[PDB]
């Protein structure tokens, strides 16, 4: 009995991103998942960061960084009723669906703003425990996006180039920064040119896959372990690992992929 | 005369990004360029896509899509007067500058929503023409940055990874495929550690690049042309060129690295 929550961002009933959630939902619960959504049109979310995400007292008001004041004010718990319900669904779930289209390549801007106004310094992330030791270690998050262009259009010789550099700054960036585990996408590719029969079986295996899906091998990234953390070194790749690799054909991830040949599917197969 | 546009994207007239954006409408004034602004924060500007775009009436309320809906009313002129104010002014511009802090290894939500409401089909890009043969092929667009993190970090050893793949889904995605050329991003690191004396530096090498800004050489993004523009072909690379490319050690770009090496600074150096 574990906890799954559903951050939709589609303003349409109508969309088959909203069939996708429903059905997501649906699956999840007859294998007993409890299961909380966040669907951020019908939320009415404001998705633009600003002091006014802060219930009281600003501490230098003269001078606003958002940073440092949303901090005070999680700690404080001096923060905007909005940000306060979110911050609790993710603290509750261990798996955090993400459901969308694809927007200019990346993320529908309301669906940004949430993860600006939503993970919030200590809350979400820390300087000192980046990554893959984030506060959101014990949890698992997933992209479900639906997209115009094809999978042809979407690979290595394709126009648009390779869909896993364009997944590398939200998969890496944002969920596994803060320590999630990152599952392999579920890319539902042309979901305007798929013929509606296709369209059903679509629906159907991501309900399969939900049947299982604490249990997938995650996506990898290069553990922090591997890093000097600190100004000094740069926060740089240590000798001895940067050694390991002089002879290794392949980087190690897309972010680092060290001048040398990207691993097939790095950001789209474990 | 040059018409310049300057898109801002910071809430606070006391950051260095609002005197980033006034030194460059200074710098550029003094050069003969007419300068126009929006500071999407002061214009209050309303990021989120909707039916409320379109101030006509829907073709197909029931089911509704906003591609096609979008521009249909684009075509017509009922477009909300918002987004068409901005469309104005991209109209007039020779060149665009987008000033942001990088946020979650990407654009404010606040920039990305203006995107999506402002760049509307057959406005701002030509599914027959997409990439290096779009509307705005006659202009030039450069992406002024700055971040938290140290160059150090973004670099091919760095924790956060190559800066040049965090810089591709939004050069080759959002600006280039609309046709601009794109420019060398100017790329601020820790601005927020940077030494009070430093940052005047910075400021004022920022209006030094400004004064010869339009002959720049642009960054390289694979010519459309070697691609068969087609579904059925699936837009796939040419077979020819395919080939003569087979035997070439270095991938064309981020996107198409077709599995080899990426150029070094692709992305970020022409
Ligand atoms: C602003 C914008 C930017 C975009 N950027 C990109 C981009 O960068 N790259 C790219 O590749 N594409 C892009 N497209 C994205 C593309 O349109 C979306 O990514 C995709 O369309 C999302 O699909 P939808 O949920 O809205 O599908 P829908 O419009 O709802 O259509 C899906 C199909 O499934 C049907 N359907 C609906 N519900 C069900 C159901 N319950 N069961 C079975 N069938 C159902 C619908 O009738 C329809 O035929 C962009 C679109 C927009 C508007
Ligand atoms: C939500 C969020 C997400 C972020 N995500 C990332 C990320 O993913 N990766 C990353 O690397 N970083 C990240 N940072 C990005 C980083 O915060 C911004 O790039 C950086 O803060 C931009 O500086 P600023 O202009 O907003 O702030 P400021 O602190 O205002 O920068 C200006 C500095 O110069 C001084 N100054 C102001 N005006 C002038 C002037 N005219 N002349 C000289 N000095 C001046 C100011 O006092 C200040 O010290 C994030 C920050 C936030 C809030
Ligand atoms: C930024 C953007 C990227 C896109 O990429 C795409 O692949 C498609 C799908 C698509 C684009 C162009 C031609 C097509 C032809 C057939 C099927 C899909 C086609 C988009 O409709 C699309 C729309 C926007 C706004
Ligand atoms: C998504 C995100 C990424 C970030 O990346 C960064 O490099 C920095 C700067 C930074 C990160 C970690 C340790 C530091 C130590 C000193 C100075 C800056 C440091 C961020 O403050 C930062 C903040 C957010 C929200």
């Amino acid at each position: 009995g574990r906890r799954a929550l559903i951050v939709l961002a589609h303003s349409e009933r109508t969309s088959f991103n909203y069939a996708m959630k429903e059905a997501a939902a649906a699956a999840l619960k007859k294998k007993g998942w409890e299961v909380v959504e966040s669907d951020l049109y019908a939320m009415n979310f404001n998705p633009i960061i600003s002091r006014k995400d802060i219930t009281g007292k600003l501490k230098d008001p003269a001078n606003f960084q958002y940073p440092a004041e949303s901090v005070l004010a999680y700690k404080e718990g001096h923060l905007s009723p909005d940000i306060v319900a979110e911050q609790k669904k993710l603290e509750a779930a261990d798996l955090v669906i993400f459901q969308f289209p694809l927007q200019w390549f990346g993320v529908p801007a309301i669906l940004k703003g949430w993860f600006e106004r939503v993970f919030i310094g200590e809350f979400a992330y820390t300087y000192a425990a980046m990554y893959d030791k984030g506060p959101f270690r014990s949890k698992k998050a997933v992209l479900s996006i639906t997209t115009g262009g094809s999978g042809s259009m979407y690979s290595l010789q394709g126009i648009h180039g390779d869909m896993n550099v364009i997944l590398w700054p939200i998969q890496s960036g944002i969920l596994h920064f803060c320590g999630f585990q990152v599952l392999e996408p579920q890319l539902t590719y042309s979901i305007g040119h798929t013929p509606a029969d296709a369209r059903i079986q679509i629906l159907e295996g991501w309900k399969k896959r939900l049947e299982n899906i604490w249990d997938e091998t995650p996506l990898y990234f290069a553990p922090s372990s591997l890093f000097d953390l600190n100004f000094q070194a740069g926060f740089l790749m240590k000798k001895e690992v940067q050694d390991e690799e002089k002879n290794k054909k392949f980087g190690l991830s897309v972010g680092h992929h060290l001048g040398k040949s990207i691993p097939t599917d790095n950001q789209i197969k474990a």
